[PDB]
């Protein structure tokens, strides 16, 4: 809906071109100079907060891909420290698979109740979901899976321990997530420069029309394309859990992780 | 903040009023020099709230990682020793204990109420006892994990992934009181805080000669985001500050203690 | 280069507007420099914070190979050290890790990496690796079956076993870390919202500056527009690390350090 | 804040140009606000970059001294949770990480640390440290032979040593980083550079607004100055944290702290 | 810094613009101030980051330096802590490292390290790691032997040599960083188009200048000139942080100071 106030400012560039007549007999003056030292204070202050909006988006991305790594190795070293114990492979990793989608559920804020239900078995799935974090419980289950191959005896503590550090890991990937979720830029930051880019684009050819006279939305609508679209990008990249287009594919992401898992542990699709 | 925009109204009524005695005495204000001024000071709030953002995320980082600590810590007690629930419970009420305490330690309000409701009356005391509360809170933690090794319920490996868990709490700590203590700069903060002020007050009277009746409302709209990106550097400046915002750590410490309480089956209801 | 090109469109576009300056006040046009002035300002801050990410980003992918021969070299010291005498096992381990790294590449740069594994490995292997759909993370599985059975042999210990199991969580995280790049470009809406209005700029620019400087407006309209386009290209070259352009990772290069240096380290 | 001075000799240059600007045409010298803006914004993105690097470096060495207390707190935490009862170990290994503190502190300021150290050790191991070209570096390694005495008498194990060793590493990583941002700062072109163009921008000021500006030319020429003297002056209070001024880290205090923490969790 | 060359130069720009502004309309050319404020602070950006990434390399590359000396003295306080009758062992360890510091120091300067490699170890292993195409990676490989024969003869457990083992990967992560920052130099477009573009600005300055500054216009063209060379030359000095410049690493006096700190007093110990 950007075009929506790129249309906007046309219109408004046509007000200050029709009300330019009236403009001495009200003793209104509008240079350009004022407008231009505010709209280069305003985009420092874009640029810097667009830069902070990618960060975020980097970091999450980049907590997703860990989540990927830390998989594949627990699976890597399941089956080089235990190549015959499958049952337990195959426990694990339904909880790993289980796991990623039930953090796009929370990070979605979507019912994770069918996807559990595909991997896990009724009991499992009360449990879950009974927890105010189910993720969490997940990474505790697929660590009881661990810990009772260790008092079997099948585990060493040092082969127990190696596999308890990707179970840190995902744990993690899990907070990280979370303060991306619970943390965004502060408000008051888009607060300040959705407001301020908005009233500075409107108010923009009214101070260019004295100089400009019937270019005015030409030159006021290109300006305002530059600062909205700027702007508009950060707002995006600041949600990157959401739905908008430039967000993580976050379906796909639990796609790739689940064939991956399925690929090492001999399973077809 | 809204008063000192009413007060930059003020000083635009000043300047269009007294804007024809100009002359008579050869003061001139003219809209180049404030150009250069405001966006010199608009670079340097730039790399101002750079800065301040640095300092707020990574407060948000260090307590991001009580919480991973915290839960993982816990787990490993149920993985390792599932039958240990006495030895659960009072490493829950511990860490749950360490992250109120320094919740207020940073506020700098009392943790009394939150001691006393998690911990016996003997520890309690301990810990008020002692000048550094939440480290001794640690300490106490570690002495758990300490004697069930002696009990040979842990070996010195199974000790050893529980106690990389007490280190992460204790960067935590540290790096908390770091920030605490910040800020870095020292006061020369103020210094840019009133340069942005006075800039904003001397505005009205170097553009009225180009804006004349129109001066008030633009003068106010540059006003208002200097005095806005200024006031939110100052906030993120002090995330634990006297000032501040104290819904994200009471969010925090009531999250990790229903999540504890939730990991050792003490939540739901029977 | 075809930047050549637009510059001379941008040449095209200056002598345009001085033959038609003329026509501009029977037409209503006016067009000053201090909009186009607020307007280049804003355009260059967002293409510093722009092409700043696009560097870090080509720096990132320079690390995360910095990190393959790290690992492998350190693997190799490993196997050396604790076990001087187990040869074959040598040998086998630096053909999985040296493929690793071809495999890695070939990946990134969606080639085939059929002739490089074979010539590192036997067929046998060959046919497994390739019938996976992500071939390089079998490799490390395989690696991974080498050191666990010297482990099931009583050869490695589960702590010396455990030293090197870290150098394939350093490789795994390697190879996540250049599929994430790979996959997840710096947003296309970088690019589309700065060519366009970078290409915009400088075409509109001549026409505002022709009332200022008139016959002198074509070579100053020029050296604004290159400098302009020559930052904005900086970037796109920056962008696409694992490319073939000569700008970017010279990836055959590094594969082929990374193989002599570890058939360096076991006397081949 | 020797600042004044400048703004003082500012309002001079200003009064200068005030009174000397008749003969400005009878020479045919002309200086506008323009020109002085494109530099005076140049200076200004500079001066932001160089105290970026300047608060970066502040900031590193309070998180190395932070790190003293985390790594001193936990290894006398961990000695305290796996040997309860071994008392004299505990107090000879805190007296060597109270030392520890105490003589990185006398060396990045370039102190006598005698005193402290007698206060602390018996006078052979006092005789042992400063006969060392290193004397912080050969604390660490008596502390670590404290550590080695338990291993070897069979009251820690090579696990639980390795558990406190990991923090006698913590701390050398510090000793490191400060001995590296005491020799390294940030590069003195840098503030070579920016010295010399913002005295000579301010001073030049005045005679570049006067055309402008008239009798209010001092008024506004010192808003201009102080603001990037200011600016400029950061820097200058954040390049030595190790030092004794008012804006330099707190290191007494913090060594107390340190001391007073250590000797909370151990009875004292 | 051959800036001088270009600030006489510019010197020379600015008389003729003065001399040649009246012929302005006899030719044509109108030149104005304001476009060449918008060219400029375009190109004060770019220095702006140009330079930020410079100081980067600069200072990633001091820290690889210091993690060299920190590794190497804490692997050195290791054999002395948990083998100290070894001193044999120690003496052959050392020398190792030693020689690893100021190989890497002639590989990244590409100068010849025979001369150091001789007055450290004995010939035999100087030829063996001259043979190398990667002579430091082959220290580094010897100095494991060393670690890896105290192990096999007993003398180190598994966890004690594991931890000996991490500092020689420590290592292994500064010898591929220092690689990394010498094979890859930023890219070369950055060198061409901020060269070329910072130069033509400065030169074409003086004749935008000269309608408003006249007489002044050598004086306040030379000055932004100065401004924006200094700038662009110290990047050019940093993103080099391994050459001879002298805004570049001390890398001898920092070898010395490893070899100082290793040998400190004949390789006595307590
Ligand atoms: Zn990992
Ligand atoms: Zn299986
Ligand atoms: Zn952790
Ligand atoms: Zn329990
Ligand atoms: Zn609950
Ligand atoms: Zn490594
Ligand atoms: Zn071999
Ligand atoms: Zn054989
Ligand atoms: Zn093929
Ligand atoms: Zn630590
Ligand atoms: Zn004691
Ligand atoms: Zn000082
Ligand atoms: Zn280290
Ligand atoms: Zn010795
Ligand atoms: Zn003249």
């Amino acid at each position: 809906k950007i075009i929506f106030r790129l249309l906007l400012n046309v219109l408004m560039s046509i007000i200050a071109i029709i009300s330019y007549q009236w403009y001495e007999q009200l003793g209104i003056h509008l240079t350009v100079a004022p407008f231009s030292l505010l709209g280069i204070a305003i985009a420092i202050f874009l640029g810097f907060r667009n830069s902070a909006s990618y960060s975020r988006f980097v970091e999450a991305r980049n907590l997703w891909g860990t989540v990927l790594i830390a998989e594949r190795t627990l699976v890597r070293q399941l089956r080089n420290i235990l190549p015959a114990e499958h049952d337990a492979h195959r426990r694990i990793v339904s909880y790993l698979v289980a796991f990623s989608w039930s953090l796009k559920h929370q990070l979605r804020k979507t019912d994770p109740t069918a996807d559990l239900r595909r991997l896990l078995p009724e009991e499992r799935v009360t449990e879950i979901l009974a927890s105010s974090m189910p993720t969490n419980r997940i990474l505790l289950l697929a660590g009881n899976e661990i810990g009772q191959l260790r008092e079997a005896g099948k585990l060493s503590d040092i082969t127990y321990g190696l596999m308890d550090n990707k179970l840190d890991e995902l744990a993690h990937v899990l907070g990280g997530c979370e303060r991306l979720a619970t943390t965004p830029v502060p408000f008051a930051y888009t607060l300040i420069l959705q407001r301020t880019v908005y009233l500075f684009c409107t108010l923009l050819p009214f101070a260019l029309v004295g100089d400009l006279h019937y270019m005015t939305p030409f030159v006021s609508v290109f300006i305002s394309y530059t600062f909205l679209s700027w702007d508009s990008l950060a707002e995006e990249l600041e949600d990157p859990f959401g739905t908008a287009a430039n967000d993580l594919p976050l379906n796909a992401m639990c796609n790739t992780i689940e064939r991956n898992l399925l690929d090492m542990t001999g399973q077809h699709p």
